[PDB]
């Protein structure tokens, strides 16, 4: 009979990571192994951590806003103790890429990318950067844009947006914008950002054009700056996962007669490509491999397996470092269909996955 550890403590709790530590039993122990199991959600994925002599464990690759069981087993003489078990809910992740479109000198359209967690609403705060207290707006959980009105012209505003889920609040997404000078008419424009492009679109008009500059906010790449009267400018060749300052300036009769509009955005992470699944019927292990993501400075990859038949409890995931272009899954039922997905991971951010299905041949 192996005595169990004691006093489970939560050292770090973020949206994607939980660090736990515990007190050893008063007996000689080979090491500890940690299981992480979702409490309520069947679509979520668990993890099994290898044995270690450390009295703490850092668990990453968790889903924001999800409750997990954390179970610590002591190991001795090849036998395991009863688990030391505690529950923790991860925090919410913040909305990303607050974007602003100037419509008039008093109206601005706010846009953003919703967080990964399931939410019940947003709290949107907008106020003059250097004057007074900001207004607050209650925003619904399904929307990704909000119109602002009665703004002071030629004035800089500070904007914050937090996601809400019941009593839980995410960290804030922040941004700044400056309204147009009074009475100024700019053609209606729209912006979109992808992994490698920043695009501006508008309806062409005689003697009106746009200039779009893009440069990395942290430096490291040469700046870009091009113009067009065609109604669209596509700046491609950008690096995924990088913060870019992009500047828009209207051109009237080929001349710059209005102040430039300054914006900031982070390009989405790029997924891995060329996913391959190979199942060995004689050993029972599945090998997953991919071509590295084109995103530099990622933190790793997250690999999930899910049976396509809605089964529960057979949903494990693996987190690997960025030098790994492969991983293996051991106990998958042969003859059954599994969906395997691989995500590029950078801190609490993830790419869209690359996915494929496999039927392990039952020997």
């Amino acid at each position: 009979t192996v005595p169990s550890p004691r006093d489970l403590q939560f050292v770090e709790v973020t949206d994607v990571k939980v660090t736990i530590m515990w007190t050893p039993p008063e007996s000689a122990v080979t090491g500890y192994r940690v299981d992480v199991i979702p409490v309520n959600l069947p679509g979520e994925h668990g993890q099994r951590l290898p044995i270690s002599r450390n009295t703490f464990a850092e668990v990453t690759g968790l889903s924001p806003g999800v409750t997990y069981y954390f179970k610590v087993f002591a190991v001795s003489h090849g036998r395991e103790s009863k688990p030391l078990t505690a529950q923790q809910t991860t925090k919410l992740d913040a909305p990303t890429n607050l974007q602003f479109v100037n419509e008039t000198d008093s109206t601005v359209l706010v846009r953003w990318t919703p967080p990964r967690a399931q939410i019940t609403g947003y709290r949107l705060t907008v106020g003059l950067t250097r004057r007074g207290q900001p207004r607050q707006y209650n925003v619904g959980p399904s929307v990704s844009k909000y119109p602002l009105r009665n703004l002071q012209p030629a004035s800089e505003y500070t904007v914050s947006l937090v996601a809400i889920k019941g009593n839980q609040e995410s960290p804030k997404a922040t941004g700044v914008f400056t309204t147009l000078q009074p009475g100024s008419s700019i053609p209606p424009y729209n912006t979109e950002v992808t992994e490698t492009t920043i695009v501006i679109t508008w309806t062409p008009a005689p003697r009106i054009g746009f200039k779009l500059g893009v440069r990395p906010s942290q430096g490291g790449e040469a700046p870009r700056e091009v113009t067009s009267d065609s109604g669209s400018i596509v700046v491609s060749g950008l690096t995924p996962g990088v913060e870019y300052v992009y500047t828009i300036q209207v051109l009237r009769d080929g001349q710059e007669r209005d102040a430039p509009i300054v914006n900031k955005v982070v390009t989405p992470l790029s997924p891995p490509t060329n996913l391959h699944l190979e199942a060995n019927p004689d050993t029972g292990v599945l090998t997953v491999s991919w071509e590295r993501s084109t995103t530099p400075d990622i933190t790793g990859y997250r690999i999930t397996t899910t049976p396509t038949n809605g089964q529960q409890g057979n949903s494990l995931e693996e987190v690997v470092h960025a030098d790994q272009s492969s991983c293996t899954f051991d106990n998958l039922s042969p003859g059954l269909e599994y969906n395997v997905s691989v995500y590029t991971v950078k801190d609490d951010k993830e790419s869209v996955p690359i996915s494929d299905t496999i039927i392990p041949a039952v020997p």
